[PDB]
């Protein structure tokens, strides 16, 4: 490790006290003669005459070559365990705004074609998972999500968001239980599988649970007659086909501070069905005709996205 | 990436200004002594005689072994990682005439002792797969077959043509609509395994569907009692121990462009039994005798391995 | 291996001979040159002038690139070979004082917390248990620990104690038939997991025998109606809450050799449960009035961490 | 599946599956069933102590970490193994007794000093617990009440006379 | 691959082309310049004056970094690719007296402690097999030893002897009838497991056919009583204790060509008890009184290890 630098300067001392009490020459000379014969330049201004320092060179250039063939195999080494180790995993975390995203599924496949690929970090122990997430352009941190001791590895705790979603319920709840250990503030957002552990979920500590499974089982058996809400569902939320759910910030300023919704009247100006008013981590679907807006809130609805943009300019100003 | 190049005039620059400021030499003089030097050549025609150059010539021979040591590990690191992900899949297929071989079986592999071993990319999933394939001389490309963002890697769009052959008959399905999706006009050969679903293999945008089981399943059940047409079907499409079973093109010019099949009379002159001829993607089994040969039509017959060269002869001209 | 010096000498001898001869030098003049020029110093001094010799260096300059692209390749292919074995396993140890522990499970890794890293060597054969020993800070060394050929690449004869935790009862039955083979007087500690296979572990040959399912058996029938010895267990051996349950030696002098257990009274001093000595590899649980303490014994009592202190200064002189 | 097991209204649920999760989330449905059955689990890992009491359980009997901290430590000496594989484990010689105070025998409202239960029958006092509370080493100034565990390690020779003693 | 040589032939051409038409020397001067300014020894006896030269010079320094910068780039893509296929099996056998081993069990590694290392090759397919072979010290080449595309990778037909042992019987007369097609005199010692099995596999072809599980199956039945013959058959040919089963080959002249076994009389002199003679791959066992021995015969007999030396001195001349 640092015992090069020693080598390297011992070969440097012999170079110095060999030229200098044989040549003869100043100690600046001998010093500048080294630097030159070790590094294979040979300017050849400064030649041994003398048969006695002919033969001291010789073993100047093999003890030369010897350093160089120790520090080269050293990085040859180094190299070699650095870029094995970091292909399997077996790394740690250095970044302090990442996205950790807990076990792999499709529903974080598809929360990976909205993000960066440099920005996230999967943390999962399967072999076919470190492949796809190596195609899919993140990076795979080989660990037990549910151990707290491989939580730090990926480093949560200077981490922007973490996302959760595991094989199971139990997992996902141990380790969320898991993650609060260590960060009582980073945002967590879950998957849940049944009904029962929603719950669970939420008491855990997760921020934000989503269900998609209950959804389906209530779509499903709420399709067999006619199968409208759907149609809603589908065409709102999953493609977005000709609407859009958004939301958007009321800026400071912004021409509305202090209206109500009965004097804004957001729908028949723009075309935008509003649904609720997000102040300040609540919700208030369909808010009363007595709401006073304020700066910094957060009007979620429903609109073409033809309607989004005259919405986002009648909101700024 | 770019930093060593930086790095590099960062020392080439540093290298002419200490010493044209010191030697009090030429630019260009400065400019070859410091290629001179840092490529460790060492001409020795312009050493510096004053010791504080002296002094400045170490800083340099340090700071170009360093660059040599930042440039040779970048270049170690960028190769070691291109030749671990190149071993397992990993890769982007660059071919603009290759066959994509999707699964991996034991009818894609006869396929492989007809075909060239740079010519074909086989892209599955398994790891033994990948053995097999290094071992039968093809390129392994890792990637669900399914998936039409892994099939785009293989560059199925620029291929020449694609050969379908999975584990069960509901991927080959979901194979063939993954890939109609990508390119309308790739030429699709799929491997059926139940009768059922050969329909849906073709209605699946499938140009050639083989049933390989389904031949087996008839062959099985008519040789219990005296087995001839088995014979026939083995010793001519298997192994073809003394027929083959070829198809000749008519060229242009070629000395029968107009004649019927009753004036020509290929059978009695040659000795091959006409089965069909293709006019222009579709095969017209046994000929009626008023059809007319025409230019770039192609005859399907049963001979000896003598008479196609007979055969060959007379459409020739 | 060694050919690599066969050739470097033959360049050597044939570089000498080729300018003595040419060029009529002294040979410790040509000796030099070729070690000047091998090494590509150039210091130019002894230059040939003739156009033989100047054909000559050419030849000395191919060989001397062909003997550092052979000895560069032996290198790299020596490196590459070394550190994708000692990857996977595959090593002899080579250490004096080590612990190898046989088998990995979860009581390995807490007794992992409370010694070094490079002390211990873990031997098992499964695939990701080498990844979490990796992660854990040990060695890994791939054997099976039944067998005594792989017994011994682990180094368990100049080993300083073995502690054996396989998968079941039998295999550590053979593991410490295989290790009393070898070295009749190390230290094996045992765990057993069945209540019959103790005195089994015991007529094998481990020094210590530790069984936890057996009170963890023994603890939850006899937690269902109050449970309060489970309590005491937990809170002195497995967490140490307040509690401790610690050893203290008697030194040399140690100001109480010759006292009985009446006269010391060292609870009521102290304020540390005496529970048994520790006299020369035995254990006498609850001590008689008339026992007197020697040199070299040792007292095994419960404390809280500020009467350890208290007794291990009124032991000691 | 739970209800089908009927865990309402039962002694006691003892918890042990192939992982810990699944200990915790067994606990968790458990105190959603029945808010005052008595739950014993069995934690694996140290870091999980504190997640199965959070979680609901009453008693927390981690065999694991005894075992690794019982193993680094019989590595040279090997005087507290030989203890606890002698008394807790197998019972050879010794054994750990739990006894309770009967009403209005011998033993109401006096001292632990001129109780003097070391050396009439010979058992080592560990502690004493009243309202699932372990009172270990209790001092000098400390009353017996009817109701209270006296928790002993003593041999069958002994635990009789501690029973006997210990009677009106 | 050849790219590299035709570089470094055009940079050569460059250099000789650039000095002799700018600095005005010989063709020899210029050849001898480019080869010792390539290699950047640096003489420095015909450094260029002029500064079109002085800026040429740069330009054959720059080349000559790329050419050792490609083919340094070259040789370490070549090392480590043949150095990574060559760890996972993946090579072709090139020796021609090596015995091959078509798959690993019990009887195959005792087998191994009787030969050399480097003189095995096992043919198997599983991945922990690798990993013993590599242990066990002997060269391991992955492939199907059914296969007969793969029998030919380990050079079946230059082999000494091939010793089958697979999992089951099927694939053992399916490995033997794919040997007997590649090479028809190669020596073939294969195991059977069922009874009925070993006439199959001596009509497959094998020339020696052992079979241990008919042997444990006899034994076992016939020690239930009393067991006298398996205390024979496992100290003598098991574990050798005190007797051993030995053969001695009878050279040219040797003494006792011509005599009977009456007057030869080896067991009253030596004290070996003569069990058969080897008369040419045939096996007399309990030979008539009759019988006169010849020159290049085989005595198979039984006796310690100090008779063996009475009776290979009394059969020699
Ligand atoms: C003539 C010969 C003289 C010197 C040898 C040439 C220097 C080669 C340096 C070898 C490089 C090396 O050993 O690899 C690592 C750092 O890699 C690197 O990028 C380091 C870059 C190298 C920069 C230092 C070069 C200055 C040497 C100046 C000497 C001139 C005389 C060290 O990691 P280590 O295993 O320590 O563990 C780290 C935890
Ligand atoms: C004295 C020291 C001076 C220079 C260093 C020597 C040059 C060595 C070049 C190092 C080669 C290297 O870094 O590897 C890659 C290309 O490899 C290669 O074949 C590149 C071949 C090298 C040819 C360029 C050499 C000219 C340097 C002329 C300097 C003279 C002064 C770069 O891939 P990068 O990781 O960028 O990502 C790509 C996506
Ligand atoms: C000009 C060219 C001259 C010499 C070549 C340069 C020397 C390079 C040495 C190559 C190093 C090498 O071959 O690798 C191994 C040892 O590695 C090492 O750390 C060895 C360190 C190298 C030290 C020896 C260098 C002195 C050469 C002095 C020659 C001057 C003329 C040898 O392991 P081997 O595969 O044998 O199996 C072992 C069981
Ligand atoms: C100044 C720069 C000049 C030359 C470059 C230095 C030469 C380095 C040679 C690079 C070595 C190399 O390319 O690797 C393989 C052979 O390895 C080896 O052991 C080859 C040993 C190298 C011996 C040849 C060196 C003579 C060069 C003389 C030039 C002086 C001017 C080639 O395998 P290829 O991938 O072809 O596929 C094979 C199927
Ligand atoms: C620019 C670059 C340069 C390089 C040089 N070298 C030398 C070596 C010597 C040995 C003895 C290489 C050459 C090659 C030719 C082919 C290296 C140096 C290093 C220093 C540190
Ligand atoms: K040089
Ligand atoms: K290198």
């Amino acid at each position: 490790a640092t015992r090069i630098l020693l080598l390297v300067l011992a070969v440097i001392i012999y170079g110095t006290a060999g030229f200098h009490f044989i040549e003869g020459e100043s100690w600046t000379v001998s010093l500048y003669w080294t630097f030159v014969t070790i590094a294979t330049v040979g300017y050849g201004d400064y030649s041994p005459s003398t048969p006695l320092g002919m033969y001291f060179t010789v073993t100047l250039i093999v003890l030369g070559i010897g350093t160089f063939a120790v520090a080269v195999e050293r990085l040859l080494e180094f190299l070699i365990n650095r870029e094995q180790m970091k292909l399997m995993g077996l790394i740690d975390v250095a970044k302090s705004r990442h996205v950790v995203i807990c076990g792999w599924s499709e529903s974080t496949l598809e929360c990976l074609r909205e993000l960066r690929g440099s920005e996230v970090f999967v943390l999962a122990e399967d072999e076919n998972v470190r492949k796809k997430v190596l195609r899919s352009g993140a990076n795979f941190v080989h660990g037990d999500p549910t151990r707290v001791s491989d939580l730090e590895k990926a480093n949560v705790r200077g981490a922007r968001a973490v996302i959760v979603d595991l094989e199971s319920d139990s997992e996902t709840i141990h380790c969320i239980l898991g993650i609060r250990k260590i960060d009582e503030s980073v945002r967590i957002i879950a998957e849940a599988e049944r009904y029962e552990n929603i719950e669970q979920l939420r008491m855990a500590g997760a921020d934000q649970v989503i269900s998609p499974f209950v959804i389906s089982g209530r779509l499903m058996s709420r399709s067999i007659d006619d199968g409208y809400e759907a149609m809603f569902v589908q065409d709102v939320l999953a493609e977005e086909s000709t609407r859009r759910m958004v939301e958007v910030p009321i800026p400071e300023g912004s021409k509305l501070e202090g209206v109500s919704v009965l004097d804004a009247d957001i729908h028949d100006v723009t075309g935008v069905i509003i649904i609720g008013v997000g102040r300040g981590d609540e919700l208030i679907i369909d808010p009363p005709r007595d709401y006073s807006f304020r700066a910094g809130d957060i009007i979620l609805g429903i609109g073409k996205p033809e309607e989004i943009e005259r919405l986002k300019n009648y909101i700024s100003a």
